[PDB]
């Protein structure tokens, strides 16, 4: 029947006087018989330990200090319903409202918020953040959030229901670890207070890597030279591909990328994890001058995009073949010369070869001894001719010996000995 | 001394007359005397089994059919140097060159060329392709390559080592497996002849996957309701994230996200590999009405961009609290009523509550027995009043029993019995 409303701020000194219920009850129509200061008693009340009416004085006192933010959380109104009974079965419902105060500033449970975002995070990617804690009601509760001004990240606030706000992170534009790996920001939450209260958190963003870089060689093509007969495990060329990715994604492994049936496979090797290309087989300039290696560098991660380069290994000619002498008699027989052989008569023809090339293969010849014969060398063919008088007695037979010498370093020689004999007049 | 150069095509019939060595040499100055088949002899020649000069006739004839592509491979020139010696130690060097013919068409050894390219292949990255095989020399060897006209891939021709033509593949525009995984193209090799000869092979291109799709929920937020006291392991909600990637990259694993020290953690659980959110603890509407679950779906593998959604799980109120009856007398004494009690005089006040809500919390009261008393209902307080004649003798004491019943399903009752006594004059 009878209703009395009141209101008082929260967190007030315990034992506060809200109002004299006797005054406003009599004024409003109560059966307060003169009954030794005990006319009415509280039937039941929402908060036994917080508010109490005095049967003696007939006054509303706060039993303890009121913390509205615990009773009603964010509920818009905070009323303690308290019902009193009179001496003769009469009732007065009394509803006291607890006005909220901005005694709480928004709070973050974590001192810092560390996050990991892949550099491949599409712009628009959003990450829900732990909303701050402000137990005040509505207006005095958390209202907005702010992040350190930047271009890469933004904050978007949404209200699930009846405010109760939370704010998520948003990648605003493309990230890239290889440019900036870490970010450090500051988030502050703000409540709707006359002098608004704030909370703070440090926001560390570690940009997780993505295998978005492929190995790359300094050059597409290379050219190397190797002297023939280079011993096994001789350094040909050490390739250096670069991958700026992180860990496995940035680790390069070299290997050969060609068909597997060619001589190259057997001749050379590569150190896959280091990049050293060495000679393992028989390299002979005389057999082949050049070899083509197709090397691929590959990263150890997902979406492994390999990169290739071609190395032209030219073999170099060392002077490792002696000059070969070959005597040519007309009838492949013992060289006989007549005594009366006029100066300059040809005896036998000589030919020299050399499997090398250049100055290593080019030859020059000599005729040893004091013998009466000269060796005039012609283009690629040295001829022996008679020089002097031939006496059957003073010299019946000679043992001509030809030397051949190349122009390599170290130079090489060769010797060939053939016997010549002198005749009177033989018609064989 | 004397040089005679000649030329002849390959693959000619056997016993061909290249040139008349006797005539050419004699005109060129050589010991051509009329002798019994003994004017000169071939000293040595590059290929004995291929070409030979005969002193009897004096002609440069070929022994068999010559295949230049075997002798000199791609070597630019193919010369056979025959050395001839005359009667009087005179020499005529002869070099016969073998002109190449397009008797070989370029051919590929494999039927198809299998390739694997990551959909993340940046436009411009190239994959060296296996060069075709044509043993002809220079112009007549492999010259250019051609692929099926398309937009995604192109061909690039390059020259590595003094010829040795090769063509690598080049990506023209971005690939995407989630749109098209396999490609079927045709490559043809061509040689440099008037009627060019070709070879062909099928080129299968498999687009290897890249984790370039993140899990995605159907909607941004969800809302579900669950009756309180739902037993452990009850279906709350079935989340369903989608990821079109391949294998691991497309496999979603759901899990809980948010602050760790939260009530929710103990109440619910989620099936990580399936996405079923089941209840683990006891839910009580009377304690809390709503709960906020933050679920994240993330794919296994690299560059895991997770997706989040918020589930607002609202609890439902079951009628699981009985209506509490509570009678309160003036001084909490045995209820005494005066004999001369006029109809409608108040005896004792009743108050009933119910911790439930809605019709589950709404109560209605009853008075049992034939007793001379009424229970007239007020808002929140049922009053007991006198309705009959109170005779000390006919009825000295009553044992009034009040029932209370809520409007839930199944409805709940409660009973409270107090004794009333009748008296004429009270002096205390
Ligand atoms: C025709 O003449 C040559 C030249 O021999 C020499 O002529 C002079 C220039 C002096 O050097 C003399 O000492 C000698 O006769 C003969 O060639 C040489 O033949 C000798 C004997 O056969 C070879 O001796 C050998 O040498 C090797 C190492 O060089 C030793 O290991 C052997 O044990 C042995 O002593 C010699 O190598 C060879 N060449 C040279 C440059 O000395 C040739 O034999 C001769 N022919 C005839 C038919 O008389
Ligand atoms: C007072 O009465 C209580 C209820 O008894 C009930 O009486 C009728 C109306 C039915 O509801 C019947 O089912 C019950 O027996 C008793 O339980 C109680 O004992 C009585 N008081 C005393 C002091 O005995
Ligand atoms: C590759 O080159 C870079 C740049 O000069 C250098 O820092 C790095 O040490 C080189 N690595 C190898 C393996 O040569
Ligand atoms: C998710 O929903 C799709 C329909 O869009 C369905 O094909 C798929 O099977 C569902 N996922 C699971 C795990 O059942
Ligand atoms: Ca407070
Ligand atoms: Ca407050
Ligand atoms: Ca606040
Ligand atoms: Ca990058
Ligand atoms: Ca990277
Ligand atoms: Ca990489
Ligand atoms: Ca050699
Ligand atoms: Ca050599
Ligand atoms: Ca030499
Ligand atoms: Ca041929
Ligand atoms: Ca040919
Ligand atoms: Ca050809
Ligand atoms: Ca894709
Ligand atoms: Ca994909
Ligand atoms: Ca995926
Ligand atoms: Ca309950
Ligand atoms: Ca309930
Ligand atoms: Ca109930
Ligand atoms: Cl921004
Ligand atoms: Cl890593
Ligand atoms: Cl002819
Ligand atoms: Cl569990
Ligand atoms: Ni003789």
């Amino acid at each position: 029947l009878i209703n009395l409303k009141y209101s008082v701020e929260e967190e007030q000194r315990a034992g506060t006087v809200i109002a004299n219920v006797a005054k406003d009850a009599r004024e409003a129509g109560f059966a307060l018989d003169p009954r030794q200061a005990s006319a009415f008693r509280v039937v039941s009340n929402s908060a036994p330990h917080l508010v109490d009416i005095n049967p003696s004085s007939g006054l509303l006192v706060t039993k303890q200090k009121i913390d509205r933010d615990l009773l009603c959380r964010q509920s818009p109104k905070c009323i303690i319903s308290l019902e009193v009974m009179s001496s003769s079965m009469e009732i007065c419902v009394i509803k006291v409202e607890i006005k909220d105060l901005n005694d709480n500033a928004p709070s973050f449970p974590a001192a810092q918020i560390e996050l990991e975002i892949s550099e491949a995070a599409s712009p628009g990617t959003r990450i829900p953040l732990d909303s701050a804690y402000d137990p005040d009601s509505g207006s005095f509760g958390v209202q907005t959030y702010e992040l350190t001004p930047n271009e890469l990240f933004g904050l978007e606030i949404k209200t699930r229901g009846d405010g109760s706000r939370f704010a998520e992170l948003v990648v605003e534009k493309s990230l890239d670890r290889e440019t900036q790996s870490h970010y450090s920001f500051r988030i502050t939450a703000l409540d709707g207070g006359d002098p608004p209260r704030l909370g703070t958190v440090g926001l560390s963003i570690k940009v997780t890597d993505s295998n978005d870089n492929n190995p790359v060689f300094s050059e597409s093509t290379y050219a190397v030279s190797v002297p023939e007969n280079s011993p096994p495990n001789t350094p040909v060329i050490r390739l250096n591909a670069s991958d700026p990715d992180e860990g496995t994604n940035g680790q390069v492994v070299y290997s050969f990328y060609g068909y597997v049936n060619d001589r190259t496979r057997e001749l050379f090797q590569i150190d896959p994890h280091s990049g050293l290309v060495t000679v393992t087989g028989a390299l002979d300039y005389e057999e082949g001058h050049v070899y083509e290696l197709d090397v691929q560098a590959k990263d150890l991660g997902p979406n492994s995009i390999p990169a290739h380069c071609k190395v032209t290994v030219s073999v170099l000619d060392t002077n490792d073949n002696p000059p070969v002498i070959n005597l040519l008699s007309v009838n492949s027989e013992l060289v006989e010369v007549s005594e009366s052989a006029p100066p300059g008569y040809v005896i036998a023809l000589v030919r020299v070869s050399d499997r090398d090339s250049g100055l290593n293969g080019r030859v020059q010849c000599r005729l040893l001894g004091n013998v009466p014969f000269r060796l005039q060398e012609y283009e690629s063919f040295s001829t022996i001719l008679v020089d002097g008088r031939l006496d059957r007695e003073q010299h019946d037979q000679y043992n001509l010996t030809i030397q051949a010498r190349d122009g390599g370093v170290p130079m090489l020689q060769s010797a060939k000995s053939f016997t010549v004999l002198i005749t009177d007049h033989h018609h064989h």
